[PDB]
């Protein structure tokens, strides 16, 4: 839809501290703060497929709107996921162990627009299509 194409991170803000509020180590924080994914949204039918891809890492996610699915995220925490559309933005909830992290999508002129917020924490990274 608006969201269909094939994006590449073009800035990111605050990453660093919102992977250190979901727990992750050093290491794992190092690595994906320095990572320029692609980030490539398909649909068909029902399914919305989310792929992204880097250097040292590629995630993949297949739902659909309102459906609760299993995750692994890139991090390696095994999460319930649920991911609806709300005014025209993709609204993805992530739950584990009692936590909870979301992840709107919007599209806002030539960017697609991640927010990402895990209590006080919130990032912005940005891609444009590649
Ligand atoms: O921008 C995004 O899509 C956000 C969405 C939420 C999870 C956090 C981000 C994904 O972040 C990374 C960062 C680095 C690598 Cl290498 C990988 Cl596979 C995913």
């Amino acid at each position: 839809d608006a969201f269909v194409g094939t994006w590449k991170l073009v800035s990111s803000e605050n990453f660093d501290d919102y992977m250190k509020e979901l727990g992750v180590g050093f290491a794992t924080r190092k690595m994906g703060g320095m990572a320029k994914p692609n980030c490539i949204i398909s649909v068909n039918g029902d399914v919305i497929t989310i792929k992204t891809e880097s250097t040292l890492k590629n995630t993949e996610i297949s739902f659909i709107l309102g459906q609760e699915f299993d995750e692994v995220t890139a991090d390696d925490r095994k999460v319930k996921s649920t991911i609806t559309l709300d005014g025209g933005v993709l609204v993805q909830v992530q739950k584990w162990d009692g936590k909870s992290t979301t992840i709107k999508r919007k599209r806002e002129d030539d960017k697609l627009v991640v927010e990402c917020v895990m209590k006080g924490v919130t990032c912005t990274r940005v891609y444009e299509r590649a």
